[PDB]
């Protein structure tokens, strides 16, 4: 079925990956180099085994696309997946007069009290950033980011380059390039970043009037994170192949680090014994083709039923 | 055997590729997205089955490795890899006076008059960059090469960053770190290089005291091109192990677009009739831990015995 890849993937690190202690105090099952396709003419594989919310990586993708940089676009759709970064820069400044706040990644996650003075100081972030233009511009904007990465690269003769967008157009006049790439990776920003993006670099390719993609990432959470790795690249695929007036090929997802924390052996096994369901299928507005100006509305799931969501503990 | 995965990569490209007809008036056989890997402690992986010339690999390394971006050093080793690049630029300057060498790359395996005054005026500008120190860095000098993009990038602050000797310093401080990477993929001179460079970026990881590779590479010629760049990267990554006290682990090929241009059927068919012998080993000098100041008499090879070396046309 569409998804037995990433089953295999978790079962491959399950029965063959090593403890690897990095990063943390948790510890992680870890495998080097594997690489897996999905035929996307059989379906969009977003994962039948467990509920995973589409809205979310929709909305964040077409955050990437427009090169937005700020967070203000995603709270606008309930999307919270970047708060983290936002507030935390927010928390060191000045202009700060609250709960010292130090390590609240982990702090909130043991402390129970902690952690509802927590949920205050960022409710009352995000809505700032939705209500004040000023604040939202100051601490809502992350700075290096997909977005900035892929549609405004900076140069050192200080202009700015929109490599996705540049890509497209060759994919439209040279399809059989062998040299349509983007990539997320910056030496000389790299080091000062609180994440060096996940997502390092990706390419097209075309024959037969089919488009394929292949993404190279340097570092995967098996559990939380590929799920949604995989239906955002997928997606980008379809969205591409759209405006190209192209037929969907493979995405085809290659990996450095993947790994697995600990605290997620149960939840994975859980759901290693449920049986795959037919996939989804995407839907385009078939009006619209300029892919930057995409909304919401535009990019439908259909036929997606999946079996119930898995809560299990974020990664401390 | 060792090499396996490199007689099935030919193989899979021979009855599954299809025909592309890219960059050229050839054609091409392709697939998109393979994977292989190689465990360094069975043996090097230099192709038995036919002669691969190691002191041209070795030789073009540590020029990478020293960082140097200048013909000059290659030709004191008999090494003509990259003349064609330089000789190339000499070609129209106003400098120049000669025979007027338009499209050599063809020109020059057509008529076989030209292809003589060709090997004369390229033996003439080799012999004046080993000579004239002002010609040597006026044409000998590439610029955009592994050597500067690994050990020189340009920052837009204006500062030069070694990448290289960066990450070797944190795979001693840091080995279990998944930012181990090297990018050779600058977008703001990417589109303006006669090459963007094929080995797009690499990944070092550690586990159990054992140093792992994967190199993403973007475009592969399957007959001429990756036999070399295996022992490149194997190379690089037992270097690399040497100077960080560390064991080898394996060398894993990563590949976007992998082709067979047509005029080589024959040739790799030879070969797949061969069957693979013991591979060789590596010898590095032990006494002499600091890797960029390392010389073609600190690397061995031992115990090679290929079968016979296939000429075969170059791509036009
Ligand atoms: O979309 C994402 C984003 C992040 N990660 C995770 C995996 C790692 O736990 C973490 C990166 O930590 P470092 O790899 O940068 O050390 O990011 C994913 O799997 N998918
Ligand atoms: O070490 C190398 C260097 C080059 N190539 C080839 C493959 C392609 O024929 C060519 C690149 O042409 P473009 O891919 O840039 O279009 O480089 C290799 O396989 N190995």
């Amino acid at each position: 079925m569409l998804e037995q890849p990433y089953l295999d993937l978790a079962k491959k690190v399950l029965d063959e990956g090593h403890f690897k202690p990095d990063r943390t105090h948790t510890g992680t099952y870890s495998i080097f180099g594997h690489q897996m396709r999905f035929d996307l003419s059989k379906g969009f594989p977003l994962l039948t085994t467990k509920k995973v919310p589409f809205g979310l990586i929709k909305s964040e993708l077409l955050w990437f696309l427009h090169g937005d940089t700020n967070i203000r676009f995603l709270l606008q759709h309930r999307n919270h997946i970047w708060d983290e970064w936002a507030f935390e820069k927010w928390v060191k400044s000045d202009e700060y007069h609250g709960p010292d706040m130090t390590d609240f990644g982990h702090r909130s996650q043991k402390d129970p009290e902690f952690a509802a003075v927590y949920h205050e100081e960022m409710a009352k972030f995000d809505d700032r950033v939705l209500h004040d233009d000023a604040f939202a511009a100051k601490y809502g904007d992350l700075g290096l980011v997909y977005g900035s990465q892929w549609r405004a690269w900076h140069t050192s003769k200080g202009d700015t380059i929109d490599q996705l967008g540049d890509v497209i157009e060759q994919i439209k006049t040279h399809p059989y390039s062998r040299r349509l790439i983007v990539s997320a990776w910056n030496p000389e920003d790299v080091p000062t970043m609180a994440l060096p993006p996940c997502h390092t670099l990706y390419q097209f390719y075309v024959n037969d009037g089919k488009l394929s993609l292949q993404l190279y990432q340097r570092s995967a959470d098996i559990f939380l994170g590929v799920p949604f790795n995989i239906a955002s690249y997928a997606l980008l695929t379809h969205l591409v192949a759209h405006e190209c007036g192209l037929e969907v090929g493979e995405f085809i997802h290659t990996f450095g680090d993947a790994h697995l924390w600990v605290n997620h052996l149960d939840q994975i096994k859980e759901q290693l014994s449920r049986t795959p369901r037919p996939a989804p299928t995407l839907q385009l507005n078939p009006d619209k083709h300029d892919i930057f100006d995409f909304d919401m509305k535009d990019i439908k799931l259909l036929n997606y039923d999946p079996y119930p969501a898995i809560k299990a503990p974020v990664a401390v």
